[PDB]
């Protein structure tokens, strides 16, 4: 009739979940497990409400609908981009989350991970085949958890000071999915006084803006970001420009046809989502690459100040974080934009499309800015050289937006408190499908993390495979004890500032994520702009 | 008497003396007045030609040294007395010698004039160092050296006076190379075969007089060693030299630039030497109060818009650097250096030293500056930081005002040859830690280890007849070969390196570091 493993009451009611069938054993999954109203007609653009009881039983056994977003065309059906597009319809209604746990469910409680997706705040799903949490759950004895929350303008426009569309609430979809897991993760063994939360890209900028928002970091203990930072150029957004490219992304759809944030709102409201999303881009103030419209805005709510300020000024004792890039951050940004540059070609850029590039990859700094950058990246033996131009604009893509970020993070958080672990991913997968060129493309580690490689129906190879168990562990270790250890994975400090690369060989500790450059970012820079 | 030694010039007859070399004699004529006394009335004034005199000049011993300050930092130690002076000082040292072999060249001999350095406040042509009698011998050219007024007697100006109009040390150095062409054949010189040389600021002197054209039609290449017109230490603005002027005449007692200039007439020269250095703006090393002025006369525009523009088809130019230009200067002020410790210094210090050894910058140029010349996976090392600021300074003062000039004159049609001097003086009194500091290639070029007195050995004495054999291939064809040594460009940007190996070629000089300085810096401080 039943199977009680499968078989979960929450405090909104009953649900029904589905066994798993992996290489290694059975696993429950709970899929698509209402934790918000659906933010549908008069509640676009609201916070979210929590889901209210249901009698019955709810069927937890598939993925929810994609959280509507557009969806990326520049190469058609070619695998590399079409892994990242949405597996599900588009919806509105799409505020569902993810629970995998070991089947039979644990008796006593067990360390949760709680993963948040990239895709620049404006894409993403937590059903993309690259999440699936069913390998992590098999190998590691976890709970792992993962959420959908609004993206584009459905989650970020902000007309700030207005409570028709206040701004965030794609981060308070997150947090309350985080609430969520603080309230129900027991009924599937799940230990809510140990949770971890780990992110890629935005989703690290994300679980960094949980870490710098008091009403979140009582939701959890411990954090990973990969290959993201709160701290990073793109992830944030003033008062100011949140309200200028919602009003112009109103005034591009009809709207009104500024002034009152009401009547703004409301005429927003009576517009099908495929119109917003087609009109999403334009509101971008200039030709970028690494730039989204609809991101987190400061304005004193979520976060009372800069990530950037908070960072500096936070006590981070009793805190464990682990961070990490892979090897080549910049090369993936650079074919969407940057002059010259294709994965279908060299991409051997001249010194003019470098110095163009610059511009593209670095935008809205003053020209003395601009020339900052060209004269540290350029090799002034080689100043044409087009194989040299092409790595080094990859690096000041790479440097500004991820890197250097993420390295000022782990060097604050290391200095007032925190114990931090640093990785660089370095290994290039067999079945990647981008050019040589780009070497270990952003968010290529990921399908590493979950266990993807074990798979039957891949053909990874048998090494990949114990790569893959290693990271698994590294992580999970991490998520049980705050040490990825038990060769030595030694604590990120801002004096000798140690890492250890991930690839097939066994770690090797270095110093530096590029210590050099990112001085350059991290400590001139902001002084050439506030003169 | 020795008919060799009697030499008549067109302002009368000199008698000479015979030295002696061991390679063979050689005809000196030293003393030489060029210029009537820059004296009383005629201070700060351009110079004017000597009056021609009746019986013989002797000119047998070198003249007096021009009025300058006295390094007494570490009194007796060798390393400094080296460059102090050595006969008395006087305002009338408008002097040049003049060395010929011996007999006296019957065939017109490429000419050599040698232009001291000091920072245009120091400096004459009587010291050791620049003994001519070995290059003479060894390569049978005519070398002429001048003494030219430094401080304030060369270079105090109120511009648009006619009392103080500033230059004149270098119009003292213009009259003698016009001297050369209307006396040197007297002496069996080619007139129309003279190379320009000079160190530091001898060499920003030689760059002057390329970008001069009055200066221009006296001589045919130049060398310049350790310096360029376009050094942020080598000119001043009318507006500074102006104030600088006015508060020596504040510190001195005094008192309209006529008034003005006749109460600093009234005071002894050694009164105006000795309120010399507290002109200067701030604390700082590498800087000189009474330097070159900018006023549209001498120099039409500033050095650098003058390189800029300039056609130099034409032009063979001889440039380098040694290899640690910036140590010496750094125990005259940078705070934790001494030539008697490691100058370990602390990052503290490090910063300070930042200011010191690049005065007159806003603090986000210093920030700058900071962030390229740390090593910020070692940022507290002591050792790192004192070569770091070692780099500082000779790069700002010296190697890239070089480089600069190097690359602007090559893709402007002149045939560049760019080099680095590499070789510690076995002799050297400096502390290791100093490395090849700047000045002590000198010594070579000049074949000073030829001396038997001195106590260089065999391979440094094969060493300076080397460099004295690049130095006269270049005065004579503008070349110095005869494993070559490939010319200046800025794009490959070739030099070699001089020490005791055969040439080796080498890319850049210091091309990332003079980046900043030459394309970067000048933009940031327009902002
Ligand atoms: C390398 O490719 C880029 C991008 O090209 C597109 O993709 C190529 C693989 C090829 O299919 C082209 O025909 C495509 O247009 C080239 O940059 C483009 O050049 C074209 C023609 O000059 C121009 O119209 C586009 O605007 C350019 N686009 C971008 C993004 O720069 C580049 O010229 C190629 N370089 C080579 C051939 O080495
Ligand atoms: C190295 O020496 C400098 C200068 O000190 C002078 O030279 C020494 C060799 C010795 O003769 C000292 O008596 C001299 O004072 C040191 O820098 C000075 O340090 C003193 C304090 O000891 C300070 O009062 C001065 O202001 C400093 N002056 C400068 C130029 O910085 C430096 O600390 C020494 N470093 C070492 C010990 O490695
Ligand atoms: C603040 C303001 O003046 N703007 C008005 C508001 O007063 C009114 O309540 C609303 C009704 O939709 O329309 C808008």
């Amino acid at each position: 009739r039943e199977d009680a493993e499968l078989l979960v009451t929450v405090r909104g009611g009953r649900l029904r979940g589905i066994r798993l069938k992996t290489p290694g054993g059975p696993v429950s999954a709970f899929l698509g497990i209402p934790f918000a109203e659906p933010p549908m007609g008069p509640r676009r653009f609201l916070p979210p409400e929590p889901k209210q009881p249901w009698s019955g039983v709810v069927d937890a056994t598939t993925f929810q609908s994609v959280c509507y977003q557009y969806v990326d065309t520049l190469y058609p059906g070619f695998e590399g981009t079409e892994m990242w597009n949405p597996n599900r319809e588009l919806s509105e209604d799409c505020l569902y989350l993810n629970v995998w746990t070991p089947y039979p469910r644990p008796t006593s409680p067990t360390p949760v991970l709680v993963w948040i997706y990239g895709g620049g705040f404006y894409s993403g799903a937590s059903s993309l085949d690259v999440y699936d949490g069913r390998f992590l759950v098999q190998a590691e004895r976890t709970v792992l958890v993962s959420m959908n929350y609004r993206v584009g303008a459905f989650g970020f426009l902000a007309l700030p000071g207005s409570r028709e569309a206040p701004g965030n609430v794609g981060l308070l979809d997150q947090r309350l999915a985080l609430q969520w897991v603080q309230e129900n993760v027991a009924a599937f063994g799940g230990d809510p006084t140990s949770v971890t939360l780990f992110g890629e890209s935005a989703g690290a900028a994300s679980v960094g803006m949980h870490l710098l928002s008091p009403p979140s970091r009582g939701l959890f203990h411990r954090a990973v970001l990969q290959s993201g930072a709160p701290n990073g150029p793109w992830a944030t957004v003033g008062m100011g420009e949140a309200r200028r490219r919602a009003t112009q992304l109103a005034h591009l759809v009809g709207c009104p046809p500024g002034g009152n944030d009401t009547e703004l709102v409301a005429c927003l409201r009576t517009r099908p989502a495929q119109v917003l999303v087609n009109h999403e881009w334009h509101v971008l103030p200039q030709e970028s690459v690494f730039r989204f419209s609809f991101v987190p805005v400061v304005d004193g709510d979520f976060l009372s100040d800069t990530p950037e300020a908070l960072i500096n000024a936070g006590d981070f004792h009793g805190l464990q974080v682990l961070v990490g890039v892979v090897k080549d951050e910049g090369s993936y940004f650079l074919v969407y934009g940057a002059p010259g540059f294709s994965k279908d070609n060299e991409s051997l850029i001249s010194r003019a499309e470098f110095l163009a590039g610059v511009r593209v990859g670095v935008p809205q700094v003053s020209d003395l800015a601009a020339e900052a950058v060209v004269l540290h990246y350029t090799d002034w033996l080689h100043p044409e050289d087009p194989a040299r131009l092409r790595e080094a604009l990859s690096d000041v893509v790479g440097d500004h937006n991820v890197v250097c970020p993420v390295a000022q993070l782990a060097g604050r958080l290391a200095a007032q408190g925190a114990r931090v672990y640093a990785y660089v991913f370095e290994h290039r997968a067999s079945t990647l499908s981008w050019p040589l060129w780009m070497g270990v493309p952003h968010g290529y580690e990921i399908e590493f993390i979950f266990g993807i490689p074990l798979d039957p129906s891949r053909n990874y190879t048998a090494e990949e495979k114990i790569f893959a168990q290693r990271l698994m562990r590294y992580w999970a270790n991490f998520a049980r004890t705050g040490d990825p250890n038990e060769p030595q994975w030694p604590p990120y400090t801002a004096g000798a500032q140690q890492y250890v690369s991930l690839d097939l060989r066994p770690l090797e500790v270095r110093r530096g994520l590029r210590a050099q450059a990112c001085a350059f970012w991290n400590r001139f820079l902001p002084k050439l702009l506030s003169a």
